[PDB]
């Protein structure tokens, strides 16, 4: 159905985890407690929230044929997540991790292998019929490419009326000033603590009131910081805030921010408030920390 | 499943794991996120590293271990057939995970930080070892792991041996390579023991010829004990009391020696088994585990 879908373009990878009781010193050899192969990767993930919360959604990404790629679709369609705007790359491998979760803490150690598998283009996103969205969410990666998908959205825009124009959100989680074009693009933009960090701001309120000059018009700047629960800011100028709901026992943060994301992008969609959509956020985020994977998220 | 010729394979019983070996410039930090150098998945374990060797030296061999259904499972037995092993006799469990261990190898300095798999799949055990037709096999060889279980395996293929002709019995070997003090019972059982560097120098021992006369006493009457003691070569004893030395050969250039010790052991299972002599044998394990320490992987053996 026209304007029913949310749209996650970003990366896919293959995560081999390892459940451990304690971080392995350098040059020793641990036990862990349990093994598991989760589909992971930034958009990927925010798919997987989205399919949990009950929104209809689609993933667009890089991956080359291969097992690896065979498990990662098979696990999508397990979520009932669509796949059918991936762009299937002839040369280059599909992405897989390593990631080691300590279990005392919910800390997570990820040891990625990057491949040659290139990054989805303009030209890839051109061949992408955007009727079928009412959310497009892109994680800034490929700046100068992606900023050609955001004016092609931005014109597509033009011709509709206020509810038929689709929402944009925007993602800058690595401190690269490639990515920092990125900002002036979208709806909402959200901005990791990593980035703000680098950046010399020491709470996601610096964060927010130092980086808002830099969004279009009309548009809300997201900080989530850890523990220390999210930030939000938009056009009036009012700073927002909500307190993490942490779980009792952290065990697993491993794609924390994804669920975030996720959450954010679906309150919003469903006509709540920003404060409302933080405080959500914040709520299926802290969920998520005590237990392993996405399973009972709600 | 084919038709397997009465006493034509070498069976290896024991571990197989899925390791994932990724290189880095640096230990990484807990709770970092890092890009690696290079990646691999390569199929591990004594036993089906054995199996390996075995295959590409052309004997006909097949394994026998835990495996749980599922994608960890699924990568390994096509791994075994990208081998040529056969995995008819795979003990398939209902409940646990199939093995898999994350290594960790800093490029700067050498060290390796080893997350080793988990204990839920449990071992392959005696009423496991009932249901099989032992007459496909020449050469069974066991890793020791769970010992009170493989005793009992060990005397069916004594008790299966009591009513075969000399040319139709089926010849043993028993590796005792971690030290544990459950497995020391494993060395009064089978034709052949190999026991490791590391079990030796945990047992006090300081060369290949001090472990061998010094463990000598606990093989069973007849048995032939060997002891491999990497760049310083490997040793045997039988029961003419004569000690047996080759020394190594080692490659131009070491590469890997992930695996040496399952190459040493399988290509001297492999000679005995063509009816050469200890002597042969140890020569030939020295000569095929040193050219594998000059390559990487098991390609390019011969
Ligand atoms: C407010 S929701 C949120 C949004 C974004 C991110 C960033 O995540 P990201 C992109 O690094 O994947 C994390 C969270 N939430 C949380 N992060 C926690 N940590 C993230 C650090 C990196 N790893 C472990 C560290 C601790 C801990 C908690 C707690 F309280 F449970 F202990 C929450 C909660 N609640
Ligand atoms: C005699 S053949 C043999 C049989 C068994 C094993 C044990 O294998 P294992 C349980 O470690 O899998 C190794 C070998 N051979 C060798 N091992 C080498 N090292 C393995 C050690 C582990 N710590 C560092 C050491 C380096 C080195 C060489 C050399 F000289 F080429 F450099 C040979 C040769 N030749």
């Amino acid at each position: 159905p026209r304007g029913s879908q949310i749209l996650c373009v970003g990366l896919v990878v293959l995560d081999v985890i390892s459940l451990v009781d304690k971080y392995p010193k350098e040059d020793s050899e641990i036990r862990c407690l349990s093994q598991r192969w989760q589909r992971g990767g930034n958009a990927s993930n925010s798919c997987t929230v989205l399919s949990l919360l009950g929104a209809p959604c689609a993933f667009m990404g890089s991956m080359a044929p291969g097992h690896v790629a065979d498990f990662l679709v098979a696990d999508f369609r397990r979520r009932g997540v669509d796949v059918s705007q991936v762009a299937w790359q002839s040369k280059g491998d599909t992405p897989s991790s390593c990631c080691i979760i300590n279990n005392s803490n919910g800390n997570r150690t990820i040891v990625l292998h990057d491949t040659s598998l290139p990054d989805v283009s303009a030209t890839d996103f051109e061949k992408v019929d955007l009727t079928q969205f009412k959310w497009i969410h892109i994680e800034g990666r490929n700046a100068s490419e992606q900023v050609k998908m955001l004016q092609r959205i931005d014109a597509h825009n033009t011709r509709q009326p206020p509810e038929q124009k689709i929402r944009v959100s925007v993602e800058v989680e690595k401190p690269r000033e490639e990515l920092f074009q990125l900002f002036g693009y979208g709806d909402v933009v959200f901005v990791s603590k990593d980035v703000a960090k680098h950046l010399g701001f020491q709470s996601a309120e610096e964060a927010l009131r130092g980086l808002y000059g830099r969004v279009r018009k009309g548009a809300v700047l997201v900080c989530a910081w850890a523990e220390e629960g999210a930030d939000a800011l938009g056009p009036d100028g009012k700073l927002l805030h909500s307190d993490a709901f942490p779980p009792p026992r952290v065990v697993d943060t491993l794609g924390a921010g994804d669920t975030f994301n996720a959450s954010v992008i679906f309150s919003l969609s469903q006509g709540r408030s920003v404060q409302e959509a933080l405080r959500f956020g914040c709520q299926v985020a802290g969920k998520k920390c005590g237990l392993q994977g996405f399973d009972g998220i709600v």
